[PDB]
């Protein structure tokens, strides 16, 4: 990644193997779990294209995910050049779409782009794309629908409402009717009292 | 985080693996037990709202409580828009509710705030707003009413005073009374005889 | 904590997750073992007043021991304010008791009175009531009085001199005679014959 | 490696040895999978040649393959030597073959290629040489033909193409037609209605 | 400890959570076997007394050791006060042997003297003092002599001299004539026919 | 070890404590397995000859080896002395082989030699002298001849050439015609058959 070291400028450091680790350790546990996504934005923080990709190609399961990835990316990259269509000695070319996705560029390209005045960022952009990718594989590895999360007979309500917003979450959506209407009678009931406006605080204080 | 480097002015750092794993790991293990809150608060140290964000949406389960949390950054967000309302080329805006909260703010802008001189301190003031939304969680999810916590009959007296703090601190009260009346039978008698103003220590040493 | 950084000037660097996560495992491994005041006195070097709340604050269990050591403080801040009493615009105003402690201070004033020349040690103030109050919580969690250390008649010495000086220590004395009257009748018999001025070395030898 | 250092000239650093640790504890997990060349790539980030043999003289097992790969860098070795044929008092000499797979040249020589104006990348050459050698390693090792990986009658489709893309990494192609003759009748007759041009995420769509 | 940071000077820093650990779990793990003693002195390069006091007051166990390594110190610092026997304004004292020891000394005076011009090297003082008790304390745990180290009829040649030399190295001698006469009848028909003046190697060859 | 500190000159660092503990871990693990010589040099790059007498005496098993290290150092110190026979007040003194060995030079002497222009590489010298001892320990642990690894009936020719180039390079050779003789009846008539000049991989492949 580019990092800002403890005088000033802008710089190239290597991934550490401490954060190489840690992605390939969250993939294994979590799969794509929804929360696996903001992990990997923290994770890929200043990096370049090569660095992305880096992280992407050292997960070895998942196949699938990492081929409907890169159709994600290639769609991407096709819709920059449509929209940004581009040798002089020593001077900067403009990026592609294979460029950004740093497929055709090279690492010190990508550096010269991204520490550039005004910066072209590259990484940021690249790591945009991967992200509509990996929540596309989010919703699509999500195992249930919301419409069949229901509040169980002797379900606390708590734990109901965490399976209810976890599956919210997978399939994403940008919803209180729905999360009563799925209570159990006993809830349901006591929610129905409450009336139109309340919180979820309110909610699951009146069901504890 | 804004970190001071081992030079001096204030800098942006990404947030470290080990902080991030160690975060992940103290919800997985505590929950909402109050130590947490601290933890949570020693974590995010010099964070930015970009950074706080990061570290709640890496959390994979608890989303009744995560989603509780956004009602209280919503309410405090608005309260903030209300007390404080607010495009100069070159010229730093100033933040609204959502701004501090991450949602419509660029992290550039969040340096930007937070290094200014003097400092808008949008860091600091977001994560007041999730701690308070935090103690809430806290409060909910504690188990057990402080008039439950009785001494059994063979309980040691350390151990049940351990019981009826910690369970004080997840319900969040500003009491020595009570934990005379809670005691057993005969620890009861002992503390009964000490009479006024008998510190805890004196209390313990006197039930050993 | 404020740390001399890789050039010179003092200047505060947030708690590391290590020394975060070490304190918080060492208090749940050896609760209220005499060695682990010498490990927070250790993991708390260069700590502002707010860093020593933060790693008291972040313990879970022992809240009886944590309420204790808060009576502690308040008598030494109340002694403090007996010994010290008490806004000129830009200035660095005297801190109180609750100020050492960090319950009234603010982290740019515990930096300033820290890095002030001469310096104000407020840090270190803090962390001499913490372990003040500490060590009584490791007297009263002592479980056996020195009196009852007795060699078994199978027990190496060695073992029986191991029991004895663990005791002591959390006991806490300021001796060499209890060794030998505790010790078995075979022992006994070899260290009265050894005579006055023998070393612990000479009697471990001796009883080998 | 060389790095960067905080300031900025380009300076050797000795392996960490996490660094070490991480690529002999990938080695011994995960063999020669796929994912571990770009995981290879990433650890020997900046490494001289010294460096990048270091990492592969580490590696106990496996010495089918090692001897394997220094068949590969000795052909290489000799095509180098064949397009750059080649002592001055102070001046740097032109490397051979054997200079860059770090056999017959010093880490000061490496350093001083590596560091020249313009740069004579001798870390970078030998770690395509290598990347190279491993590929080929990877792709024998590979234990199933692609004609080989059928979908089950009870194998979810996801499972399926998990297997089918993993196979394809390992045997190194540059593809959905056999996807789809080699799904089960179910899927089959739900893919040939599709028709061309059908996504693979149409396609698992199609099959969930 | 004083390390000399990133620019020059030396300077003091905290004694690292990773130090502190790995201390107190090699003296868990290993006890007093005679390979501590190195491991210490690796892992307390460059410390003051304060951090050489705060190391061995980390230990919990051992507390027979602990008081017979304080014997010894005060017996090092009594013959520092008898060869080095002693306020200005602003000025430099000279230490006593309880200054080198840490217990009558701060350690801003530690500090002083380690880094004075010509340096007063307290830190280095104290830990030959430590090191003489620790190696005290290895010879007295030592479970075997010498001379009851014998191959067995069945025992590896190498497995014998292994045993032979790791209690050599506990009792500390400053020697093949007794690994001889101490092997087994078939091992010491073999070793004396090889004559005087054989290497270790040669013997083990023989034996193998 | 000497390192380039983040602005430029070389400079004594104290061993890391992940250092120290990575060695005596592998050592722990691997005893003398070949690969243990490369990850030997690798962690003590830069050391002093200090620091690698540090990491050898950390070493608790073993001591028959280590006696055997012992041996070769004092041969390699005597033929240094032989061909480099030898005080200027404040002047550096040239090292004997028991200065380079670091048993009778400082830190501060070998630190000197190490870092004058030009370098005395002490370090580096000694540390071949560790090497070509751990090389002849490697061969004498090495369990099996050459000639007793024979491919059995149902063994993989990939799982037999691992073991026979494992034992060739604990037995150190500087080849596959003893492959091809020690191999299966069936791998043998397909080995034959290729004829000469046959690479391991066209080998392998062939047996398959």
């Amino acid at each position: 990644p580019i990092v800002q070291n403890l005088q000033g400028q802008m710089v190239y450091q290597c991934i550490s193997p401490r954060t190489l680790n840690a992605w390939v350790k969250v993939v294994e546990e979590k799969a794509f779990s929804p929360e696996v996504i903001p992990m990997f934005s923290a994770l890929s923080c200043g990096a370049t294209p090569q660095d992305l990709n880096t992280m992407l190609n050292t997960v070895g399961g998942h196949q699938a995910a990492m081929q409907m990835l890169k159709e994600t990316i290639n769609e991407e990259a096709a819709e920059w050049d449509r929209l940004h269509p581009v040798i002089a000695p020593g001077q900067m070319r403009e990026p592609r779409g294979s460029d950004i996705a740093g497929t055709t560029s090279t690492l010190q390209e990508q550096i010269g782009w991204m520490t550039h005045n005004p910066p072209i960022p590259v990484g940021e952009i690249y790591k945009r794309w991967i992200i509509l990718g990996l929540n596309k594989i989010v919703r699509m590895y999500s195992p249930t629908s919301i419409l069949d999360i229901r509040q169980g007979p002797k379900e606390p309500f708590r734990d109901y409402v965490d399976r209810f917003y976890k599956t919210l979450r997978a399939e994403q959506a940008s919803t209180e009717t729905l999360l009563v209407q799925n209570a159990n009678p006993d809830c349901k009931t006591i929610l129905k009292a409450l009336g139109p406006g309340a919180t979820l605080e309110e909610m699951m204080t009146a069901c504890q």
